[PDB]
DNA sequence: CGGCCTACG
DNA sequence: CGTAG
DNA sequence: GCCG
């Protein structure tokens, strides 16, 4: 009834489960900051089949025969279903661990692996990081500087804007290249924390050292407040206007050849565990191994030329799903 | 039990 | 180590 | 934590 992939099943980004499916995110991003990475990918593909089911869950019999709902989350909803709170999802959320974890990690420059290390010498706060400038990278002090503009969500609205500053900087690095909205806007999302967009240009090889002559132009138009600096992904903080003023936002830029268009289109589409899934059904499944720039055939040594996205999913045996259909 | 996506900066 | 989805 |  429900496949055991998330690639293998729409899933929509609004549906009919979603304080199920947050309690259960909020035990798989515990268990990320722990370290425990089979853990976080159980909660998170329990989540997402209640994302994917038709209609509400309001039984626990209705969980029988799902994939990923084992004793521990079947627990979680059955705790929800009767009493409308889990006392492990409330524990972990009002824990000094999970609320520092999360602060620290929303931080551009800081993953779990730092904010852990702060948390174990007492670091609590964002006060008590720039109190300590010595203990940061230049990536990090960027991100606690914009930490507060980068916190408030990025608009539709803002990212069509957004857009034709980046078209007019790539048509004078690379007449005819093109621009296109990748990440979570191109699935429907009608708000985001950051705007992706893929670069190409329709003759094979043109697009070779194209990025940096992007970020320059950028850079010249006073719109790049942070940039890491030959490269093909940059991760930028850009000024944005606003009425009277203007904000910082986080936008991802990245190049891909015209042959491998598709492959980076479909990964730089997400959502990350819709991505991380293909790719495992890939190898595991199918014994295709997937990346943003190609499908390989480890036993006859090939890649499998694409055109499209549909052509990677027929050739990986999966119905198509649009974007908007993989949120999971 | 092993496995859990797979890259680039 | 960070980043990405 | 769950699947195969
Ligand atoms: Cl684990
Ligand atoms: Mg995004
Ligand atoms: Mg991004
Ligand atoms: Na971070």
């Amino acid at each position: 009834w429900m496949p055991a992939y998330a690639c293998q099943r729409p899933t929509p980004l609004t549906h009919h489960n979603t304080g199920l499916s947050e309690a259960l995110e909020i035990l798989a991003e515990a268990a990320g900051f722990e370290g425990s990475e089979g853990r976080l990918l159980t909660f998170c593909r329990a989540a997402s089949v209640l994302k994917a089911l038709p209609s509400p869950v309001t039984t626990l019999s209705q969980l029988q025969g799902l994939p990923h709902f084992g004793e521990h989350s079947s627990r979680v909803v059955q705790e929800l279903l009767e009493h409308g709170v889990c006392e492990e999802v409330e524990r972990v959320r009002r824990s000094e661990r999970y609320q520092t974890m999360k602060l620290f990690t929303q931080i551009f420059g800081v993953g779990v692996k730092t904010a852990d290390r702060w948390y174990r010498e007492g670091l609590r706060t964002l006060d008590d990081l720039r109190e300590q400038p010595q203990k940061l990278t230049q990536q990090q002090k960027a991100g606690l500087q914009h930490h507060q503009d980068l916190s408030t969500p990025v608009l539709r609205s803002d990212v069509d804007a957004l857009q034709q500053v980046v078209e007019e900087a790539v048509g004078q690095a690379l007449p005819g290249a093109t621009v296109t909205l990748t990440g979570g806007f191109r699935r429907g999302k009608l708000q985001g924390h950051d705007v992706d967009f893929l670069i190409t240009h329709p003759k094979e090889g043109q697009e070779a050292g194209l990025l940096p002559r992007v970020m320059c132009r950028l850079q010249d138009q006073g719109l790049i407040l942070y940039h890491q600096h030959a490269f093909e992904r940059s991760f930028c903080i850009f000024r944005l206007p606003q009425p009277g003023s203007w904000k910082a936002v986080r936008v991802d830029l990245v190049v891909a050849p015209v042959s491998q268009f598709p492959f980076a289109l479909l990964g730089w589409t997400g959502s990350k565990l819709f991505q991380r899934e293909l790719r495992r059904f890939s190898r595991k499944e199918k014994g295709l191994w997937l990346n943003s720039h190609g499908l390989f055939d480890p036993e006859q040594k090939t890649f499998f030329q694409a055109a499209s996205e549909e052509d990677i999913f027929r050739h990986l045996g999966l119905e198509y799903l649009p974007p908007e259909q993989r949120n999971a």
